């Protein structure tokens, strides 16, 4: 009889899943798989992030307890695991997403022989990525494209990417019985206390599948919104509603399917003639996570510098006490504390604040590694990809993708342009929150006895700025310009 395995690692959803279709069909009993290191603590990952995949993990075990079956949190690794229940629960195939990121690579292949060894067909559909990621690499001659323009040039050639696929069926064929390594004290859903951590999670974002079709009908709600979207015209200060969808920590684990919302804009733009285009509409910015996936899976040591070939060999600083201080929120420059603040305790913030924060380090006025920056990014990001994350830095740092250096972000005017009155800061920063507005982007400024009615004295309650951004980045972009001159 046909005995299947389900295993997620992404796609932790239940709608445009082809896998769990493939492995629901004909079968007599399917094993929904989710493997957990028990050990990935101690060994660089947030409560917030981790937290968000657990929920993420409750959700989808609610929607198979809802059709008859049961999630089944495996622990161990993967290369252990699976031998054994490949034999103790008769698997004759085995289903999971495809994955393009390097230890998913390394992982896949060894598992994939695994299950040769012990008579298991392997289906590995593509859904993660709009597009089978290779497909566009072979179309467009055997190189990814470099441009965004060519991109989308490239895309538009291959056309609309499939369809979401059909959902599961209304019951779904569970596992077998009496099953030792199915046993439920040994697969259940762990929370977030008996994994190790110590600190509650503080974000607002709750994780899984139900939160994310919620999230998406949100953003369709005003169909007008969706079509005349332009990214670079959104408000990075905006907190208590974000200006964007807020979708991104969804799309990474696969909690939402990129084929779903990709469908659901066209269906909005074909009754929206002017609509906006990429690369600033929505649908733009679905491209641009997968221009990134496509570059980033194609390129050796894409996450580093050094042996990059995409990146911009810079001469960067050891500077562990800038970047300390930028890490832990103590800048002196508001703007940037009060969005690196929201970076540890939402672990979401609006692509421009992270343009600020990035800036900020890197070509603007610490002359830190993006690597630097990344690894902590890494870190608090409830919405952190590999490819998304990495690639960005490199822009950011005028490293790959971007070179015009002399464009730098300053940290005191930028969000006063969309936030006088700095009701961002007072809200992640609340130690100036009597501060009045005409201090509060460079509260260095203020008369101490403006400092000591608010109850916020530069340097015994906010610190005092780590630089002069004039000097500091009229110094970094010399270096810039040198380098690129040595290139
Ligand atoms: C230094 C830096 C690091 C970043 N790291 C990450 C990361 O780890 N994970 C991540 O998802 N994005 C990352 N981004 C890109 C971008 O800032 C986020 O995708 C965006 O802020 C998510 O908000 P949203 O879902 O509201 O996006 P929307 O504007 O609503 O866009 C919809 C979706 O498009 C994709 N998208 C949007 N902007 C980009 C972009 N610039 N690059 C790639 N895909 C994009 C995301 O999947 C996003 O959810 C980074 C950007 C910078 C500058
Ligand atoms: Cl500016």
């Amino acid at each position: 009889v046909k005995n299947s395995i389900i295993w997620f690692r992404k796609g932790l959803r239940l709608h445009d899943n082809p896998a769990l279709l493939e492995a629901c069909k004909d079968a007599k009993h399917v094993y929904p798989v989710f493997v957990l290191d028990p050990h990935f603590l101690q060994q660089k990952v947030s409560v917030n992030r981790y937290n968000f995949l657990l929920e993420s993990l409750e959700d989808l075990q609610r929607s198979f307890q809802a059709r008859g079956s049961r999630l089944l949190v495996l622990r161990g690794k993967p290369e252990e695991v699976f031998p054994r229940v490949f034999r103790e629960w008769g698997v004759t195939q085995l289903c999971f997403e495809h994955d393009t990121e390097p230890y998913a690579k390394v992982r896949d292949a060894a598992v994939r022989r695994l299950a040769a060894e012990a008579g298991v067909e392997v289906v590995t559909p593509i859904s993660h990525t709009l597009y089978d990621t290779d497909m566009l690499v072979a179309r467009n001659g055997g190189a990814a494209p470099l441009t965004m323009q060519s991109f989308t040039k490239l895309v538009d050639r291959v056309g609309d990417p499939p369809a979401p696929a059909p959902d599961p069926p209304a019951a779904m064929p569970p596992p077998a019985e009496d099953m030792p390594s199915a046993a439920p004290a040994a697969t259940g859903v762990p929370t977030w206390q008996e994994v190790g951590f110590k600190e509650p999670p503080l974000t607002v974002f709750k994780g899984g599948e139900t939160e994310a079709l919620a999230r998406l009908e949100a953003a369709f709600q005003d169909p007008k919104w969706v079509a005349g979207f332009q990214k670079p015209d959104t408000d990075p200060s905006a907190w208590e509603k974000p200006a964007t969808t807020v979708l991104s920590p969804y799309l990474k684990f696969g909690c939402l399917s990129a084929r779903l919302f990709h469908a659901r804009l066209l269906e909005v733009y074909r009754r929206h003639p002017a609509h906006s285009q990429p690369p600033v509409s929505l649908r733009g910015q679905l491209l641009w996570r997968e221009f990134f996936y496509t570059v980033g899976s194609t390129t050796p040591n894409f996450h580093r510098m050094a042996g990059n070939p995409v990146c911009k060999q810079i001469d960067w600083d050891d500077n562990p006490e800038f970047l300390a201080a930028w890490r832990e929120a103590r800048t002196g420059f508001p703007w940037i504390d009060a969005i690196m603040t929201q970076l540890v305790t939402w672990g979401w913030m609006h692509h421009l604040a992270r343009h600020s924060v990035a800036c900020f380090l890197t070509r603007g006025d610490l002359y830190v590694s993006w690597e630097r920056g990344m690894e902590v990014f890494e870190e608090h990001l409830i919405d952190q990809d590999h490819y998304l994350n990495a690639a960005n830095w490199m822009w950011l740092s005028a490293s790959a993708f971007f070179s015009q250096y002399f464009r730098v972000y300053s940290p005191v005017v930028f969000g006063k342009k969309y936030d006088p009155e700095g009701r961002f800061i007072r809200k992640f920063l609340p130690v100036l929150k009597d501060m009045p507005a005409k201090y509060i982007y460079e509260p260095w400024t203020a008369p101490l006895e403006v400092q000591r009615k608010a109850g916020c004295v530069v340097g015994r309650d906010y610190p005092a700025p780590i630089v002069d951004h004039a000097v500091a980045s009229k110094a970094c972009i010399a270096r810039m310009a040198a380098a690129y001159r040595r290139s």
